[PDB]
Formats: structure tokens, sequence, C-alpha cells
């Protein structure tokens, strides 16, 4: 199972850890895509996690947009894990940076409530533009379920562990 994790809360964890790597070692039920509404995993962890399926994340999603439409901002859709887990539950949460509601940050941590265990990245953190203490409070406060949270950069893990309250 999970390994190396620091316990936050009851039931929230987290690690300095590549995600992709953490889910090829772990093959967890589910990982969490920080997707955006139209499922472009370009860049951050999304462009990480569908490099790492050599593209079949990306080929998946396409057709799951040409069906479905785009998410929602604060949405989610339960996509294959590929080769990295069981299922892929790829959750948009707001970009910062393309002017998006901070708000909606809670809308999208509560799609982890849906499952029971999740190996996940801080939403809206990275390359949306948003806090990562902002991002992990929200997550603590939202998320019921057990989520085993990777922080890819080293100094951002030791100042949200530092600052954790
Ligand atoms: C790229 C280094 C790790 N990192 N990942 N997300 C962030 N972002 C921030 O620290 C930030 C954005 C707005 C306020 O603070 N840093």
């Amino acid at each position: 199972s999970f390994s190396g994790y620091l316990k936050l809360t009851d039931n929230v964890y987290i690690k300095n850890a590549d995600i992709v790597e953490e889910a090829k070692k772990v093959k967890p039920t589910v990982v969490v895509n920080a997707a955006n509404v139209y499922l472009k995993h370009g860049g951050g962890v999304a462009g990480a996690l569908n490099k790492a399926t050599n593209n079949a994340m990306q080929v998946e999603s396409d057709d799951y947009i040409a069906t479905n439409g785009p998410l929602k901002v604060g949405g989610s859709c339960v996509l294959s894990g590929h080769n990295l887990a069981k299922h892929c539950l790829h959750v948009v949460g707001p970009n910062v940076n393309k002017g998006e509601d901070i708000q909606l940050l809670k809308s999208a941590y509560e799609n982890f409530n849906q499952h029971e265990v999740l190996l996940a990245p801080l939403l809206s953190a990275g390359i949306f533009g948003a806090d990562p203490i902002h991002s992990l409070r929200v997550c603590v406060d939202t998320v019921r379920t057990n989520v085993y949270l990777a922080v890819f950069d080293k100094n951002l893990y030791d100042k949200l562990v530092s600052s954790f309250l």
C-alpha cells in the first residue's frame, strides 16, 4: 500500500513525491488528475500523468469530450487509470491564472468523497495558480475519505507541513 506518508489528520496524508512515480509504485484504485474542463493534459500533473500513459489518457479523454462535452470547473469524471491506477478521477479545480472562481476549489475537492481512498495532487496548485497552503486547508476541511497527497516540490512540501494548522 502507501508508504512514507506524514499523517496530517484522521484521513489526510502527505508525501514529497512525484505522483507519476507514486502511481506506478502503488497502482492505487484511484489516482486524481489535475484536469481542465477540456481534458487537455498538456502540462503540470495532467501532462505528466498523460505522458506516463504513452498518451492513452489523452486519446481516451478526447473520446470522452467528443461524447459528453467539457466538464464544469469544480466537476469530475472517472476514466481509466491505464498503467497508473485502476481509475483516474479527473478533477477540475479552478485555474486562478484563467480568472476562475477560487470558491470552486471546495466543490472540486467534494468529488474525492465519492472514493474511499485516493492518490492525489493538491488541486489548483502549481500551474493552476492557487496558493497550495489554501488548497491543503480546503482539502482537509472538505475531504472525508482517505486522501494520500503527493507534492512534487520538496520546498513546497516542507512549507506545507511546517505551516499546517
Ligand atoms: C512551483 C513550486 C511549488 N508550487 N506549486 N504551487 C505553488 N504556488 C504558490 O506557492 C503560490 C501561488 C499563489 C500563491 O502561492 N508553488
